[PDB]
């Protein structure tokens, strides 16, 4: 019994993706409050994405609107998945080699 938070959950981002054309895509919607993707130091030591990130708005409702509104958009010839960060559901990542 509770509608209205701040976060956005996204998956399946290309590792050449980065963080300006985010925001860029995301700022359609509305103002970003924040914008963090799951980067890393790798062997490199380089910030790079991980194929997942986390948006955030000044307001819920704005969130609200992008969390759809953006899903479905051919970013980089791949489809992202937006999820309503702090959801009960967790994420199952499954296994790549094998």
């Amino acid at each position: 019994g509770s509608s209205g938070s701040s976060g956005l959950f996204i998956k399946n981002l290309n590792f050449s993706t980065t963080e300006e054309t985010l925001k860029g895509v995301f700022s359609k919607v509305g103002a970003i409050k924040s914008c963090t993707i799951s980067k890393k130091k790798n062997k490199a030591g380089v910030l790079l994405s991980m194929g997942f990130g986390f948006v955030e708005y000044k307001k819920p409702e704005q969130a609200q609107k992008a969390l759809k509104q953006l899903q479905g958009h051919t970013v980089d010839g791949h489809k992202l998945e937006v999820r309503i960060s702090e959801r009960a559901t967790k994420p199952a990542s499954g296994p790549s080699s094998g």
